C-alpha cells in the first residue's frame, strides 16, 4: 500500500514542503494568505494565489487498476469589508497534472482557463465560490464539486459567517466512489453536507498535485480574504 | 411533489405527533429519554425505547419509479457513568414498515430480530454503536449504516465525549443513491463522516415509519443513557 500524508497545524515561513503561487503567502503569525491583503489591511482585488504540497501523489495505477481513497482538512475563514461591489471569488481545494502553474483567475479560480468541461483539464476539485459568474447558480456563497469544469456538477449553497472560521472535510472511497466533503462553522454551529460519485480514474493521471487555490474580483474592490490555518491530506494507495 | 416535514427544537411532554413506545419519555425539561433512568438518576439496563413520527412517510412511488430525497437532524447525548461493566449498546435513526412495534433490545438496537441480514427488515438504519457484538468491528463507538441488517455495510469509528451533545446530519440524495451521515461534538469541534450507496426502492416499502431508537445493555449496569435533544425531518417526493 502506498500511503502519503502530511498535517499543517500552522504554516511556518520559509517552510520547504509548500509551493507557493501568485499572490499566495505565509505570515509571521503562521496563516497562510492565498489573496493579497494591501498595507491597509484590506484585500486587494485582481489577485490570485495558490499553494501546492512539494510532493506528487499517487492516486491510482493503471496496471493493477487500483485507486487511491484520500481525505483532506482543513480551515479557512473568508472576509467581506465591503457591502458594494460585491465580493468575489472565492477558494478551491483541487488535484490535477504534476508541475502545474496558475491559470486563469476570478471565476475560474486559478485552475480553469475558460467555461468549458473539457477532459483535457484533468483537475478535481471542491470550489467554496463566493460571487455568481453565468455558470453559477444564483445562491452564494456554495459548495460546489467540480469534475473537469468550473461548471459544477453538484451545488450546494451556504450561509458566510463573516470572518469567523470555518472547517472542511473532504473524503474520497475509491470502493464507493463516493466524495463527500462537510463545512462546519463552530461559531454559529452550521453545519452543510454535499456529496456526488466521482471516479477519478476517468479524470486524474495517476500523479497528481493537491493544493489550495484563491481568488479575487476583476474589479476594484470585489474582493475578500482567503485565509488558511491549516491543512493535512492522507491518501492510500492499495498496491 | 409530494413533501412532508417537521421540526422540534424541543420535545413536549404530551404532544401526540410522536408515537412513545417501551421506554421512551419526554421529561418536563422538554429531553426525549428513549432508555430509562432510575429514581437515582442512573441509566437502568435492559431497556428499550423508540419513538416514531405519528404520519406515515411518502418515500417512493412504484407506478412512477420514483423516490424521495430526505434530509434529518438531531442531537443526542450519550452518558457512560461506569467503567466496568462495558457499555451499551447504543441508539439508531430509522425508516422501516409503518405501524411496526418494537423488536429486539441489546445489540440488536430495538429494531431487528437476529443478526441476520433478511430482506423482509424492509429497514434502513443510521446507527451510533456502543457495544461491540461479534458481528461488529472491534472499535466503539461506530456509526454504521444498517440495510437490512443489524451488520453494517459501511462503518466509521468515533470517540465518545462523554455527556456532550452531538449533532447528527443525514442526508439521502435520491438522484445518486448516496446517503450521507455527520457527526459534530461542537465541544471537541470533531467531525466524523460517513456515506454509501443506497438504493431505497430495493429496501424499503413505499410507505414508511421514521423513528429513533435506542437501547442498554443485557446485564446489571452495561447502561448509558440515551437523550435526544431536538429532531427535524423533511422529504421530497418529486411527483
Ligand atoms: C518537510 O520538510 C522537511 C525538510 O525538507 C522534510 O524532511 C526531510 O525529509 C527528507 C526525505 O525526503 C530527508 O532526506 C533524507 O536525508 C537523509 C540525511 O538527513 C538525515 O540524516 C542525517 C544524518 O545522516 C541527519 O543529520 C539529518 O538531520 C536527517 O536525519 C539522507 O540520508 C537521505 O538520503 C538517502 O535517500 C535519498 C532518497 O532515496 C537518496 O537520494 C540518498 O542517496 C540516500 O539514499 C535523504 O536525503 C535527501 O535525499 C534526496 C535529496 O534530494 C535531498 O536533498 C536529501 O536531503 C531529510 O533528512 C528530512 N529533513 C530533516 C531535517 O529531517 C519533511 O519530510 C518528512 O519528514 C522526513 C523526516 C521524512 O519522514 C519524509 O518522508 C517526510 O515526508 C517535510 N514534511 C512533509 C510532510 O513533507
Ligand atoms: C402536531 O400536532 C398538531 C395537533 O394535532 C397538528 O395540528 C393539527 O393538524 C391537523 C391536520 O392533520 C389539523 O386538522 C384539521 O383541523 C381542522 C379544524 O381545526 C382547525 O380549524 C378550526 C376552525 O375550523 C380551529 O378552531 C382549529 O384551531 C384549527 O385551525 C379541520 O377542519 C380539518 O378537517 C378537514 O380535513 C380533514 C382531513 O382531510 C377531514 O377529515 C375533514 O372532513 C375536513 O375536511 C382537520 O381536522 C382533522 O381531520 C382529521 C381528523 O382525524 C382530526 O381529528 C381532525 O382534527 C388540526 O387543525 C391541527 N391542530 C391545530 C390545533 O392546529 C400538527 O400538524 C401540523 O400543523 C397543522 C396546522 C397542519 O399544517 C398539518 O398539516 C401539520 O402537520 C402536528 N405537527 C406536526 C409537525 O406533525
Ligand atoms: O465584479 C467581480 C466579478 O467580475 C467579473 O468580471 C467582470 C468585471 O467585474 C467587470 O468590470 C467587467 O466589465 O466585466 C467582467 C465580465 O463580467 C468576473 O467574471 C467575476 O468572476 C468577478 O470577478
Ligand atoms: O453486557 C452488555 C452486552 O450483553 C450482551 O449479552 C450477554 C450478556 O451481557 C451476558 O450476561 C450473557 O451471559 O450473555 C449475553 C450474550 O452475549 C449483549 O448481546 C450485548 O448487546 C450487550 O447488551
Ligand atoms: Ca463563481
Ligand atoms: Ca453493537
Ligand atoms: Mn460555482
Ligand atoms: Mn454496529
Amino acid at each position: 500500500v502506498e500511503t502519503i500524508s502530511f498535517s499543517f497545524s500552522e504554516f511556518e515561513p520559509g517552510n520547504d514542503n509548500l509551493t507557493l503561487q501568485g499572490a499566495a503567502l505565509i505570515t509571521q503569525s503562521g496563516v497562510l494568505q492565498l489573496t493579497k491583503i494591501n498595507q491597509n489591511g484590506m484585500p486587494a482585488w485582481d489577485s490570485t494565489g495558490r499553494t501546492l504540497y512539494a510532493k506528487p501523489v499517487h492516486i491510482w495505477d493503471m496496471t493493477t487498476g487500483t485507486v487511491a481513497s484520500f481525505e483532506t482538512r482543513f480551515s479557512f475563514s473568508i472576509e467581506q469589508p465591503y457591502t458594494r461591489p460585491l465580493p468575489a471569488d472565492g477558494l478551491v481545494f483541487f488535484m490535477g497534472p504534476t508541475k502545474s502553474k496558475p491559470a486563469q483567475g476570478y471565476g475560474y479560480l486559478g485552475i480553469f482557463n475558460n467555461s468549458k468541461q473539457d477532459n483535457s483539464y484533468q483537475t478535481l476539485g471542491v470550489e467554496f465560490d463566493t460571487f455568481s459568474n453565468p455558470w453559477d447558480p444564483p445562491q452564494v456563497p456554495h459548495i460546489g464539486i467540480d469534475v473537469n469544469s468550473i461548471r459544477s456538477i453538484k451545488t450546494q449553497p451556504f450561509q458566510l459567517d463573516n470572518g469567523q472560521v470555518a472547517n472542511v472535510v473532504i473524503k474520497y472511497d475509491a470502493s464507493s466512489k463516493i466524495l463527500h466533503a462537510v463545512l462546519v462553522y463552530p461559531s454559529s454551529g452550521a453545519i452543510y453536507t454535499i456529496a456526488e460519485i466521482v471516479d477519478v480514474k476517468q479524470v486524474l493521471p495517476e500523479w497528481v498535485d493537491v493544493g489550495l487555490s484563491g481568488a479575487t474580483g476583476a474589479q476594484r474592490d470585489a474582493a475578500e480574504t482567503h485565509d488558511v490555518y491549516s491543512w493535512s491530506f492522507q491518501a492510500s494507495l492499495p498496491e
